[PDB]
């Protein structure tokens, strides 16, 4: 009941913005779950920085004493969240 | 140097927002470039829905004639953008 030309530039931008909205709501929810567990913000930041493969932030947080064994709301750690083997080993190799 | 208690709730919130902004800004710009590259909107929508693993959207778009062999700016298709084997096979098995 629909053809290729029934989709235009506005349909692409609208889907982008809608999914962008759901992404902000979902990632905000994840943040509050972390803060609502009594995890120190510095360990929470490492969990995020690990997810993002953010090497400079990872190095900064470890130097300040971030603990990479702390478990999140899924029972998973910054090592689990590390988005690559190299990120995993940067964290382990500090 | 820095310490563990130098990081607070506001740091957690600011880091999520900073990373969320970078994500949005990168994907928004890539999306707009694809549009200006006169790739058909329905094919761009399949690329985005594949990235999202949005099964109802993918099925709607494929019924409408969306083409999963079209390549984006990185040479990649909706098949490549799929986040899992289940979504890959959903697209291929239509």
């Amino acid at each position: 009941s629909q053809s290729r030309d029934d989709f235009d530039r506005d349909d692409v931008e609208q889907y982008f913005n809608y999914m962008g909205m759901l992404a902000v709501e979902g990632t905000y929810s994840k943040m509050e779950a972390l803060l609502n567990l009594n995890i120190h913000p510095v360990d929470i930041l490492l969990m995020l920085a690990a997810t993002e493969g953010d090497r400079p932030k990872i190095e900064e947080l470890l130097k300040a004493g971030a603990d990479y064994s702390v478990k999140d709301a899924d029972g998973r750690t910054a090592i689990d969240r590390a988005n690559s083997e190299e990120i995993r080993d940067l964290i382990l190799g500090y």
